[PDB]
RNA sequence: GAACUGCAUCUGAUACUGUUGAGCUAGAGUAUGUGAGAGGAAGGUAGAAUUCCAGGUGUAGCGGUGAAAUGCGUAGAGAUCUG
C-alpha cells in the first residue's frame, strides 16, 4: 500500500515504544519491550528494543514498506540497538534523526529522588 | 616637713585643640563628551516544552520501580499526525 514511511524509536529509561508510521503519520503497526514477554529490568535493554523493533517492523514489511526515516526521540538505552534491527531486517533507511522534546527552560520539573 | 593630683583669680606662651577673618586645591562635589551592564518600573510579543479539549491512524498495553503495586487502558490507552 504504501512505500515510504516514518519509524518512531520513542524510548525511554524503562519502556522503549518502536511504532512504525506512514509519511504522514497514520500507524501501522507498533511493538514495545514489555509486550515482548521482557519486565521490569529486563524490558529497559538495548536487546528487548532489538525484538521490538524487529517484530514491529517485520509485522508492517507485509504493508509494502521499504523505504523509511526513523525518528527517535528518548534517553533510553533502546534508541541505538531499534535502528540496528531496521538496518538488518532489510529495511532501506531514508534518514536518522533525533526529534526529542528539549524545553526552553518552561515547566518545572518533578522534585530529585533521595534514593 | 612633704603631700593633699584639686578649686579659684591674675599674668605670661601660642606648638596643638576651640572660636574667628582672608586665601588655596590635594578630600568631596558640579557642567560637558563617550561606554558597559540579568540595575529598577510599566506594557507588548516570540519560540520550544508540559497539561487539557476535539478529531485521524492503530492495537494491547502504558506508566512506574531496586523490584513491584496503586494508577491509566478494550467506554480504545500509550505511541503518531492535525487543530
Amino acid at each position: 500500500s504504501v512505500s515510504e514511511g516514518i519509524a518512531h524509536i520513542h524510548a525511554s529509561f524503562n519502556n522503549t515504544i518502536v511504532t512504525i508510521t506512514d509519511r504522514q503519520g497514520n500507524a501501522l503497526a507498533w511493538a514495545t519491550s514489555g509486550g515482548q514477554g521482557f519486565r521490569g529490568s529486563r524490558k529497559s535493554t538495548p536487546f528487548a528494543a532489538q525484538v521490538a523493533a524487529e517484530v514491529a517492523g517485520k509485522a508492517a514489511q507485509e504493508y509494502g514498506v521499504k523505504n523509511i526515516d526513523v525518528l527517535v526521540k528518548g534517553p533510553g538505552p533502546g534508541r541505538e540497538s531499534a535502528v540496528r534491527a531496521l538496518g538488518a531486517l532489510g529495511y532501506k533507511v531514508n534518514s536518522i534523526s533525533d526529534v526529542t522534546p528539549i524545553p526552553h527552560n518552561g515547566c518545572r520539573a518533578p522534585k530529585k529522588r533521595r534514593v
